[PDB]
């Protein structure tokens, strides 16, 4: 197993200039015949000419149109194609070669393959070497021309990059589109679609040069009328970096493509980007109100890569949170300009407190610029992607818009038409800090180890407050716990937006602040401050760490009820319920160990539940900010703040915490369920696809999470709102009515009811598959065994298998059941997808994640099953690399 290491990077001694691609597929195989136009590169040394080319089944190969003999001029071991130095000819050179690959058995998804009746690629690091031989590097730049050929009746549309420059008729009943792409690109950005494809088209005029784009959404013909919201998200795209970066697109044709097969979200080939269904195709009768958010984040994000991906290429994929990283947070600026609420900051900050703060106090641990890989396909992780955004938010939080924008200008002006580095980054951020300082001494070193340095900062505080002088202090510390990737941490540049609330009547004491943490303490003082003030730390959560803000519950209650930044109110709220959690667990604990007849239960704070009812009865707040408040935090987030978890005695705290508040809340939450009924549930804009209102779909988010909280309470009567929910024209609604009923007779009747509603367009039979997975069933290991029997069976779609089973997974009394039998079960499906789809499979693997962080018994039975699925002698190196870094071998 090779280990690549990010210090180790030399460019190339060759060089490819250009690509002549001639890709015709057959209906058993796919012909691919390429020229590479090559030079000797100065950094060459004599060595061997090595290509990467993955499954290859060659029939020949050339240097200057003549064929090379095998074992005496060149060895394949359908890995690298090695050819030996004196064949390799001192200048320029043309190498050829004709081989055969299989995009109908290609159920990897990576390279060529075919989804349903679509053929399409994925080369995104790794992947063009599966379709022809490469130099397959993000650093290797060439200019295209490819050519695809076939069956006219079942691939009649023909995609790749570039201008379509001609199109022909071939014998056979086949035809050929040829396609010219002159700018350089990485093999990384080269994309092919072939299929029977439908579309919707616009035009689009830009800002400034007034130039025409066309803009096309593909689908198969079925689910063409589910294109229509991916279209309106494409133009929004398109004005929101007009508006905001004033860049305009460079190409005159911006082609979208949704297919069944995709094992990540999407993929922003020049202009031609890539779906997964679940992420492009959506209507109001046949989605939930997610995929809607999730369609404009994903659209939204694979445009933005147009304009910097046209000019500034990664230099190695080391550099991956570069352009991963800096695009989740446009596409995150975008998303909370569109939507408009406050819940689309909350929601980013929810899933990376959880899911990725869980991985880097894992074994999984590492820093956005990882020092080495296996397989790189391992490291498309939350923690490049989204503590990424966070480190590239925190850009735009230290210089403020104008120099933000001013610095970002900079980055693409300074790297145009060559690839770069997060150093390249920071370096430019640097010059707009120097002039936002007036100062050129001022500089962003120290800012660089968010890049190198692994784990989660802790962030601290304590108060001082002196009424007679005014004078207000808040001393600051932070600290990052040593792991396996770095023996000593160093301090952070860490900036932290504060505001001071005045505790008598809520107004703000203070204009807009960020402190400026740069050592491991620092006191922060502030004059005039006429009486002592609650403190607002970290608004907009403007630093990706733990928070421990010291503060009491009646602080943290006055803060929940009246300050101004939406993520402190949500994150006053968390922390009172973390300390209720981890006191009530310890009572549980103590009480489970010692086998005690008889305890007590520490009860819920009685003013944190009158704040709760308060902000629930107040008809201007937001509906999607109270749906928050009256969920505890999620699990992933609650592990990160227990040793040993004892998962039954979590759900059991999870479950008094819930009743406590049910007790004194619960005719509030009926009363609100029925009277949100109208505005959330309206219809009058249900046929129309283009609008798409944010704050109603909260609504829905509300009544929803009244409903599970009433059903799992046992209101009285609420069966009969369960049942004509279930008549609900919205899916949001009708299958949160199959979910909330599992606690009735009447589940298997609306599971039936609900099936029937999915069974007829494949995505949405994917959230109904979801939806049973996830419900709260005593039978539950029973009814998955009817998924996939019923329903599942063997399909190879990622989509299915990750839906049937990841919702599970979150099952916390069933999956972490003592017997261990959850842990088998997915380690199983694991092993079994891992056959046909490493990169899935390596997903499927998520719940081990915190396999260290449960009590003991349940540490062990997650470690048995991982050596177990180590022990498979077919395990592919994606799997093997994942399960070693986890388990610490
Ligand atoms: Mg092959
Ligand atoms: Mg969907
Ligand atoms: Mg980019
Ligand atoms: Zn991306």
């Amino acid at each position: 197993p090779k280990i690549h290491y990010r210090k180790d990077y030399k460019p190339s001694g060759f060089i490819i200039n250009q690509v002549t691609l001639n890709i015709n597929i057959h209906d058993q195989e796919t012909i691919v015949r390429s020229v590479l136009d090559m030079d000797i590169s100065k950094h060459n040394v004599g060595e061997d000419l090595v290509f990467d080319g993955v499954g290859l089944k060659i029939n020949e190969i050339s240097i200057n149109n003549k064929k090379l003999v095998e074992g005496e001029e060149y060895t394949y071991d359908n890995e690298f194609l090695t050819i030996f130095s004196k064949f390799v000819p001192k200048s320029k050179f043309a190498f050829s070669s004709e081989v055969i690959i299989h995009p109908e058995t290609n159920y990897a998804l990576t390279g060529l393959y075919k989804s349903k009746n679509i053929i399409v690629s994925q080369c995104a690091a790794t992947g063009f070497r599966r379709i022809t031989f490469f130099i397959d590097r993000p650093d290797m730049m060439a200019k295209y021309d490819v050519t695809v050929t076939a069956d006219k009746e079942k691939y009649p549309v023909l995609l790749s990059n570039g201008d379509k420059v001609n199109e022909f008729e071939i014998p056979g009943g086949r035809h050929g589109a040829r396609f010219n792409d002159p700018p350089l690109k990485p093999c990384y950005l080269f994309a092919v679609v072939a299929g029977d494809l439908k579309h919707l088209s616009a035009t689009y005029i830009t800002k400034y040069t007034k130039k025409k784009v066309e803009l096309y959404v593909f689908s198969e013909e079925k689910y063409v009328s589910k294109l229509q919201w991916a279209l309106e998200c494409l133009k929004k795209s398109m004005a929101f970096d007009e508006d905001y970066f004033g860049l305009e697109y460079d190409l005159s044709r911006l082609n979208l493509v949704a297919v069944s097969d995709f094992n990540v979200g999407a993929m922003e080939n020049k202009g031609l980007n890539i779906f997964n269904a679940n992420s492009l195709l959506a209507s109001k009768k046949n989605s939930i109100d997610f995929s809607y958010a999730r369609i404009l984040t994903v659209v939204g994000h694979e445009y933005f890569h147009q304009y910097t991906g046209n000019r500034v290429t990664l230099r190695d994929w080391f550099q991956l949170t570069l352009k991963e990283g800096l695009t989740v947070h446009r596409e995150n600026l975008f998303s909370e300009e569109m939507t408009k609420t406050v819940t689309t900051r909350l929601s980013h900050v929810d899933l990376l407190r959880s899911v990725q703060f869980l991985e880097d106090s894992s074994p999984l641990s590492h820093p956005i610029r990882p020092e080495s890989y296996v397989s790189m396909e391992n490291f498309y992780t939350t923690t490049v992607y989204d503590k990424g955004s966070e480190v590239m938010r925190m850009y735009l939080t230290i210089l403020g818009e104008e120099y933000y924008k001013k610095g970002f200008d900079i980055y693409i002006k300074k790297n145009d038409g060559n690839t770069a580095t997060c150093e390249d980054f920071n370096y430019a951020m640097e010059q707009a800090y120097k002039m936002k300082k007036a100062d050129n001494s001022a500089n962003l070193n120290q800012y660089l180890l968010w890049f190198s340095q692994s784990g989660t900062p802790h962030v601290s505080f304590k108060y001082n407050y002196d009424a007679e002088k005014k004078q207000y202090s808040i001393h600051v510390n932070q600290y990052t716990k040593p792991d396996e990737n770095q023996k000593e941490k160093k301090p952070l540049f860490i900036p932290i937006s504060v505001g001071l609330i005045n505790p008598e009547n809520g107004k703000e004491m203070i204009s807009q602040t960020t402190l400026e943490l740069t050592k491991e303490s620092d006191t922060f003082v502030f004059n005039n401050i006429a009486v002592k003030p609650i403190p607002s730390l970290f608004r907009g959560f403007s630093a990706p760490v733990y928070i421990e803000d010291q503060l009491t519950d009646e602080e943290r209650i006055l803060l929940l009820k009246y300050d101004s930044d939406a993520f402190v109110r949500y994150n006053s709220c968390t922390n009172i319920y973390m300390k209720q959690i981890l006191m009530n667990y310890n009572e549980f604990l103590k009480a489970k160990n010692e086998k005690l007849e008889s305890f007590q239960l520490t009860p819920v704070n009685a003013q944190f539940i009158d704040a709760i009812k308060y902000l629930l009865e107040d008809p201007h707040a937001d509906a999607g900010f109270k749906s928050y408040i009256v969920s505890l935090p999620q699990d992933r987030y609650i592990i990160n703040f227990v040793s040993n978890l004892d998962t039954d005695v979590l759900a059991d705290t999870k479950e008094y915490i819930y009743k406590q508040i049910g007790d004194k809340l619960n005719d509030v939450y009926y009363k609100m369920f029925k009277s949100l009924e109208a505005k959330a549930d309206d219809l009058t804009y249900f046929n129309d696809e283009s609008h798409v209102d944010f704050d109603q779909m909260n609504m829905r988010t509300l009544r929803n999470t009244l409903l599970s909280l009433l059903s799992k309470a046992q209101y009285p009567n609420i069966l009969n709102e369960i049942i004509e929910h279930s008549k609900s024209p919205y899916p949001s609604n009708w299958l949160t009515s199959l979910s909330v009923s599992a606690y009735f007779d009447k589940y298997f009747e609306l599971y039936d009811k609900t099936y029937k509603l999915s069974k007829d367009d494949e995505l949405l039979l994917q959230e109904w598959l979801k939806t049973v997975s996830r419900s709260d069933r005593k039978d539950i290991y029973e009814i998955l065994k009817k998924l996939e029997n019923e329903v599942l069976k063997d399909s190879k779609n990622p989509n299915d298998i990750r839906a049937v089973y990841l919702p599970f997974t979150n099952n916390l009394r069933r999956f972490h059941d003592i017997s261990g039998k959850g842990y088998k079960l997915i380690a199983e499906v694991i092993t079994k997808t891992d056959k046909f789809n490493p990169m899935v499979a390596t997903q499927l693997c998520e719940p081990f994640k915190l396999w260290n962080k449960l009590d003991t018994k349940r540490q062990e039975l997650m470690l048995n099953e991982m050596n177990t699925m180590l022990q498979e002698p077919q395990i592919s190196n994606n799997l093997k690399e994942y399960l070693l870094r986890l388990t610490n071998k």
